[PDB]
């Protein structure tokens, strides 16, 4: 047993597996929750904005989910989309980003922006046109 103390720490390293979990499978790898896909972060930077969501922009599966794509028409731009349901990628590198994740949920530049909650204040103040200006693009504006 631990007993919440020590001597040598059993020493572990960042590898990813090279076999299979045993009768239990498991969405995360030890590696992969401390360094992001190097495809993945390509893609990040290939992007100047990202967001994920519960299900697809077409077919969302919460009605917060939707409320988001909808702000995204009330600013006439729409962003490069992902599900946290169908690849683990998604929902390890937001919660890797922003500390404590909550969908639908937004980056621009590779930086993490918020949840919801947040693009909602930055979109009803004009806060979020700030930066897509700055970055060459017209949105519609409120």
């Amino acid at each position: 047993s631990t007993s919440g103390i020590g001597g040598d720490v059993r020493d572990i390293e960042e590898t990813h597996p090279d076999f299979q979990p045993r009768l239990v499978s498991a969405d995360l790898a030890e590696d992969e929750i401390a360094m992001v896909k190097k495809d993945i972060d390509d893609t990040i930077k290939s992007e100047d904005v990202v967001t994920f969501i519960k299900g697809l922009p077409e077919a969302p599966m919460c009605a917060y989910s939707k409320r988001m794509i909808d702000v995204l028409e009330a600013l006439g731009l729409e962003y490069t989309s992902f599900d946290v349901l169908a690849h683990p990628v998604v929902r390890s590198y937001v919660k890797e980003v922003s500390e404590w994740p909550t969908i639908p949920q937004l980056f621009i530049k590779a930086e993490f922006v918020g949840g919801l909650d947040i693009v909602t204040k930055m979109l009803e103040s004009g806060d979020l046109k700030k930066m897509l200006r700055d970055k060459g693009i017209t949105c519609r504006d409120l």
